[PDB]
């Protein structure tokens, strides 16, 4: 049941970014594939594991919603190979190339969004990481949650970041609502169609002003043609306290009953 | 890890038809999903090693272009759980529904299921059962090649059966070729909007013909629009002769170069 690629199948293209932990390529192995690679020359034993972590979490998610883990490799580089996705990250399509995306299924990328969430919570797992960078989109059309870095049973992206962690307290902040916030700030992006403390700029000081309970996201700015039980619904996802927070068997079953609405 | 669903977590609306030893449903598991269930009270000694050799089968297949399986269930009937595509087999869109594809993209219809077929030959899978009924459209993108019920290491579903596997042998018949002879009436499919044959009715005796060599498909039905070497290309896979027939890594990559002198 080995998901490894026998030496040397792969192809592997231009650079397309980086990440957590490595870099990303367009390469080719029965099709298209998006491809991450170490790009070092030895692996640290911390890394050793940090692959081999990564590796034990994508072989859990067989899922229309999570990005599909194809294959990995050791040779050559340690490697991991999911499905390629025509289009970009939900984060360009959002800041970097302003696409008026349509309200109608604006939301049914916050649908798919939990639709995936939903299952590796229920499936034990956390993402940790978050962002709306990991949110790739397929065809414009499929959402598909990647980068499993950080996830389980020193440049950072301080934005989706639940003020608990922030702070750092007990070695476990990460927890099943720790993803829900910053899950809950991908719903206000979509609704938003910007960036949390955006007319600021002082990264330092974010991290110490949610991180003690200041610097709450501006719900006041948001597309007049919001749903009356979204901003409800964004506003509970992103409450400060931690256990008043809603888990995801309620988040899209709260969100698949408000899509029947707006239609009209 | 295990693929199997805890009981009761499924749930399971109208029927979708049937085939590959149960029954279809559109089905809800943290969202929409296709199951096959027994619907059988009892459970046979025969039917629960082609239950549980068609799972192995599936273990195996992580490909965008394979049907995304998701997981199973023993208790409470036997069941499989995977993706569901909103858009019908392309059996229907063709024969049933008669859908004007355009010839750009009818040839990228066949570039993807020639995508997956080549996955499954190469990671060891055989089909046996190939139909334009398995072939699962999504939407009128991605090619997902369906169930595996026979696919391995009383309904016969002639038409899609090389004359060596109609006739039987050797108990060994289903091979390589097998699978790719009935992608090319898959090609023929495409290339008429026909069924083979179409202007006889006599199951049993296509059955003989075909068997014998006697009744070759009609090369001299294909639209204009296709092009010469798609013609080339359908009679190579189209040979009576086992040996004489063209391995799927060849096939696809040939697809591949003819795709792009298409445009014009
Ligand atoms: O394991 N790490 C992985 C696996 C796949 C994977 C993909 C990416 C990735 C990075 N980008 C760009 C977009 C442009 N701006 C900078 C980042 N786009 C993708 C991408 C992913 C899947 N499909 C299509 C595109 C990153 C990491 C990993
Ligand atoms: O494991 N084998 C499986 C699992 C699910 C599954 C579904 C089907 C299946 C049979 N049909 C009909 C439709 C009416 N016309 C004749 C064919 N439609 C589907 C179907 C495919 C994908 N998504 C939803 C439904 C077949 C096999 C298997």
């Amino acid at each position: 049941y080995y998901w490894e690629i026998e030496a040397s199948e792969v192809m592997l293209s231009t650079r397309i970014g980086s990440g957590s932990f490595g870099t990303v390529y367009k390469g080719k192995w029965h099709g298209d594939v998006a491809v991450k690679i170490l790009k070092v020359v030895d692996p640290t034993p911390e890394q050793f594991q940090a692959f081999r972590n990564e590796v034990a979490v994508l072989r859990k998610t067989r899922h229309v919603n999570i990005l599909l883990f194809m294959g990995y490799m050791t040779k050559d580089n340690l490697a991991i190979v999911t499905q390629w996705c025509e289009g970009s990250s939900l984060y360009k399509h959002l800041h970097v190339q302003e696409t008026k995306f349509q309200m109608f299924q604006l939301i049914d990328i916050a649908r798919q969004t939990a639709q995936g969430m939903d299952y590796l919570h229920a499936k034990n797992i956390i993402h940790r990481d978050m962002k709306s960078n990991n949110i790739f989109l397929h065809e414009g059309l499929t959402v598909k949650i990647g980068d499993f870095g950080l996830a389980t049973v020193p440049t950072g992206s301080v934005l989706w970041m639940a003020p608990e962690v922030i702070r750092m307290q007990d070695n476990n902040p990460f927890s099943f609502q720790s993803d829900v916030y910053s899950y809950g700030i991908v719903l206000y992006e979509l609704m938003t169609g910007e960036l949390p403390y955006s007319h600021i700029n002082n990264r330092d000081q974010i991290i110490f002003m949610v991180g003690r309970g200041y610097a709450s996201p501006d719900l006041s700015k948001l597309y007049k043609n919001c749903p009356k039980a979204m901003k409800r619904l964004v506003a509970d996802c992103v409450k400060k306290v931690k256990e008043e927070r809603p888990l995801f068997p309620q988040i899209l079953s709260s969100i698949e009953l408000l899509q029947h609405s707006l239609p009209k």
